[PDB]
């Protein structure tokens, strides 16, 4: 809708920082639509990923970094707090040791940080997904 | 670019009925963006599905059915003949025994009919790519 997809926006993070996202999935639960966010270390899209989230809605989510162009240790998540055809609001925190995802104002995963979220230069949204917000607290 | 994405048509097949698709992969490989084009026997997005075909480019090929609501036996194929960065041109033709997948013009997929394909009413075709042409030979 709002915002193009894939959404690509350079960004800079550090302890206190929150990336905000309100969208929507692009089909019902039952064909499995994705949702991706990336965190880059530079603008190119083939540049090394410091935090990869993956929403496959309504079955698992996976989280990973890229490093030196080769995926690392994937790890998996079988919550859901995301509802069948329903926007969601998304936000991803910076802690000191590592991001926080809330959905739907609920904490929902987390990841250790592999790299300094320092190292962010972009942040990219993509996949089956409308997107109507995103926003970086500066 | 050219046709919407998710793209919906309307489609009735039988033996010697060929759909062809020319598109392009939203990001690089290295990405993993996927592909879909699904079978349907009804018109709405959540009836059973007589043929899936899903592209994770670079990387795997599963095909499945779903039935009453429910996905059948996974079928997966390694062989990857799309070309990372480039326009592809897919053409999956119906024979008497299976749908037969070619890729820029080299029969690379088969998959046995589990439904008769007279039971099909419409084709979508979405995920992460850009999509130019869109034919149903009638």
């Amino acid at each position: 809708s709002l915002l193009p997809v894939p959404y690509t926006e350079a960004a800079s993070l550090s302890t206190g920082s929150t990336v905000t996202i309100k969208g929507r999935p692009l089909a019902c639960f039952l064909n499995e639509p994705y949702l991706q966010v990336d965190f880059h270390t530079e603008m190119k899209e083939e540049s090394d990923i410091v935090f990869a989230f993956q929403v496959c809605f309504g079955r698992r989510v996976v989280m990973n970094s890229r490093e030196y162009g080769a995926w690392k240790q994937q790890v998996e998540s079988k919550n859901m707090p995301f509802q069948d055809g329903q926007e969601f609001e998304l936000s991803i925190s910076v802690l000191p040791d590592k991001y926080q995802v809330m959905v739907n104002g609920q904490s929902s995963y987390t990841f250790d940080h592999r790299i300094k979220p320092e190292a962010v230069k972009m942040v990219q949204v993509w996949r089956d997904i409308s997107l109507t917000k995103f926003n970086v607290s500066y």
